[PDB]
C-alpha cells in the first residue's frame, strides 16, 4: 500500500539508487524506524510494506536526496526531501509517494488510492 | 500589470538574461508580437506592459530556456517554455508569471494580487 | 515510443480524462497535427503513435488543462500546457511527458530512454 | 541572510499568515528552535535572523501548510512541509527558501545569491 516514486530532472531519467527510510510516530512523540529500501532502475520502491503493517499512523517518509547527488559527484543544497502525512485514518488506501528531484529543488506529489 | 520571472534549479539561482517573449492572440487566431525582453541579474523581468496597453484576451509568455541552458554548458529537452492564460479584469489586477527551471523540466505558477 | 501521464495536484489523484494533442513542425513552419487522445482512469495516455511515424522533429504536446479543470466546475489560470522538444534526433527513443495540474500552476518533466 | 517566500498554486497567490519555524541542528543531533513568523501578505517571511546569527550548520524550515488549508476550508494531504539544507559559507551570502504549495502537492527550492 506505498509505493515510493522519484526521478532525475536534470538527466530526464529515473533516479535509481535512491535510499527512502519511512518513520512512524509512536505514541511516546518519537520517529520510529518503520520501512526503507532504495528506489530500482525504473526509479520505483516496491515492497516497503504490507497492508497487516501499515496501520492508521503519522509517517514519514525520508528520500535521502544528499546521498543520490552526492554519488553522482554533484554538490546539492538539501539534506534530504522529507514528506509527513497522515495514513489510513479514514481506513485503508494507497499511497504513491512521487518525487522529481534537481540539485537545489524538489517537488513532490501524493497519489492516494482506495483500492 | 505584468512580470516574468524565471528560477534555475540545478545553481539555485536567478535565470538571468534569459530572453522572453509576450504574444496577445489576435482575432485569426495567430499570435502578435505584444511585448519582450531579458531577465535581470534578480531574474525579474519589469516594464513588459502598462495598465492601458494590457487588455483582456489570451496571452502567451515564450521564455527562451534552450539558449539559457546552452550558454551554461547545459544540454537541454526543451526547445522554449511557453506559458498561455486569459488576462481577466474580473480578477486581481497584477500578474507574476514565475517559472522555475531544469533541463528536462519546467514549472510554472500565476501569482495574482491586488 | 510518446506516452503522456497527467496527475492533479489537488485531488491527489490521476488527471483522468485529460484530452492531448500532439502536433510536428512541418516544413513551412507550421504546427501539423500529429496524435491527439485522452488520458485514461491511470492519468495515462498510451498509443499515440508507432516508431515508424514517430520520426525526428520538433514536437509540441499540448495538454488541455483548462477543459479538464472546467469540465470539473473550476476557472482555471492556464488554456492549456504545453510542452515542445526535439525528439529522435540521435535516432529512436521513448519519450514520457508527466504533467503536475493545479488550478494556478503546472508542472512537466521528461524522461527519456534508450529502449 | 535568511528569507522564506510562500505561495498558493490553488488560488494563485501568496500564502498568507502560514506559520513558519526555522530549525538548527545541535550536537546531539535534535533540532533545537532557532526563529519563526508568519508570512505577511506578500507571502514573505524576512527578518528571521542576522548574519552573525545564522552560522554554518543544517537547519530545517517547518511550513504549518496544513492549518493554512484548513483555514482555506481545503483537506489537505501533508502535516507540514519540511525544507533540511546546510548553510555554507563558501557559497553567497543570502538564502531565499521558496516553496509552492498544493492540498497534494508541494515544490520547493533555493535561491542562493550574493
Ligand atoms: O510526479 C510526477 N511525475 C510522475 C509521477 C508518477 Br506516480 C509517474 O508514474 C510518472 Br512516469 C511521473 C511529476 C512531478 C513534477 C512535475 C511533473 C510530474
Ligand atoms: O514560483 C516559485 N518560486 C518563486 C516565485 C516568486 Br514570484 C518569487 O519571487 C520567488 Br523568490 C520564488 C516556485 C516554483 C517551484 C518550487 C518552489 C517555488
Amino acid at each position: 500500500p506505498l509505493m515510493v516514486k522519484v526521478l532525475d530532472a536534470v538527466r530526464g531519467s529515473p533516479a535509481i539508487n535512491v535510499a527512502v527510510h519511512v518513520f512512524r510516530k509512536a505514541a511516546d512523540d518519537t520517529w520510529e524506524p518503520f520501512a526503507s529500501g532504495k528506489t530500482s532502475e525504473s526509479g520505483e520502491l516496491h515492497g516497503l510494506t504490507t497492508e497487516e503493517e501499515f496501520v492508521e499512523g503519522i509517517y514519514k517518509v525520508e528520500i535521502d536526496t544528499k546521498s543520490y547527488w552526492k554519488a553522482l559527484g554533484i554538490s546539492p543544497f538539501h539534506e534530504h526531501a522529507e514528506v509527513v502525512f497522515t495514513a489510513n485514518d479514514s481506513g485503508p488506501r494507497r499511497y504513491t509517494i512521487a518525487a522529481l528531484l534537481s540539485p537545489y529543488s524538489y517537488s513532490t506529489t501524493a497519489v492516494v488510492t482506495n483500492p
